[PDB]
């Protein structure tokens, strides 16, 4: 009984397993654009992606990651409200049933339909199991997905899908460029928060850019194809695999502009 996104195993339920759950700076939360306060003291983003070293994709039943050599200092991210530099390790995307739904952050209460996250670690902190353990450990670049035009730097994952269509399946994943995923402004918000799934950990500089990419209906319907379920068990489609917004308790927002 691990677990998951169900009526069973989902959100509500992670607190039994997770304490953590019910903390201080848990993630994600709802932005509230009225509220949260320009920053003049934030620097531009720093995305340095031109060296980044993809290797593989993973089906791991709760979401697909996209896997980076992270074993030398090739893609990073660094300034922003970032101390010292963080290495990008896997990026996923959380979506939903239908495109109404399936962003973990929010935006005044508007759900997008999915939101990608790219996970970087403190080099500090010398390896990325131990970065999660410090409370500035990881840097988590968030990015809203709406449904529109195709994202053409999304293709080349959405064509992989079908080989990794089950839980615990993988795939070769070289030469792919996370650049092409980006929208065309870095302006962001920023709080401290957490992972958003089980253990939870308190250990996240969280960056969401204001500006959302377009994919298009059928690239998001293609994730919406895959299994949470591994192969030779019922078929339980990989969609809604998003948290909801979380008290925001005693954390500022802080923008980049205006
Ligand atoms: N939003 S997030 O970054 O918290 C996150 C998900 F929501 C996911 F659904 C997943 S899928 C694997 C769950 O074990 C994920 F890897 C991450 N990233 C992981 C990076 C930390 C190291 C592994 C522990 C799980 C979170
Ligand atoms: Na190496
Ligand atoms: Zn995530």
């Amino acid at each position: 009984h691990h677990w998951g996104y169900g009526k069973h195993n989902g959100p509500e339920h992670w607190h039994k397993d997770f304490p953590i759950a019910k903390g201080e700076r848990q993630s994600p939360v709802d932005i509230d654009t009225h509220t949260a306060k320009y920053d003049p003291s934030l620097k531009p983003l720093s995305v340095s992606y031109d060296q980044a070293t993809s290797l593989r994709i993973l089906n791991n039943g709760h979401a697909f990651n996209v896997e980076f050599d992270d074993s030398q200092d090739k893609a990073v991210l660094k300034g922003g409200p970032l101390d010292g530099t963080y290495r990008l390790i896997q990026f996923h995307f959380h979506w939903g049933s239908l495109d109404g739904q399936g962003s973990e952050h929010t935006v005044d209460k508007k759900k997008y339909a999915a939101e990608l996250h790219l996970v970087h670690w403190n080099t500090k902190y010398g390896d990325f199991g131990k970065a999660v353990q410090q409370p500035d450990g990881l840097a988590v670049l968030g990015i809203f997905l709406k449904v529109g035009s195709a994202k053409p730097g999304l293709q080349k994952v959405v064509d992989v899908l079908d080989s990794i269509k089950t839980k615990g399946k993988s795939a070769d994943f070289t030469n792919f460029d996370p650049r092409g995923l980006l929208p065309e402004s870095l302006d962001y918000w920023t709080y401290p928060g957490s992972l958003t799934v089980p253990p939870l950990l308190e250990c996240v500089t969280w960056i969401v850019l204001k500006e959302p990419i377009s994919v298009s209906s059928e690239q998001v319907l293609k994730f919406r194809k895959l299994n949470f379920n591994g192969e030779g068990e019922p078929e339980e489609l990989m969609v809604d695999n998003w948290r909801p917004a979380q008290p925001l308790k005693n954390r500022q927002i802080k923008a980049s502009f205006k």
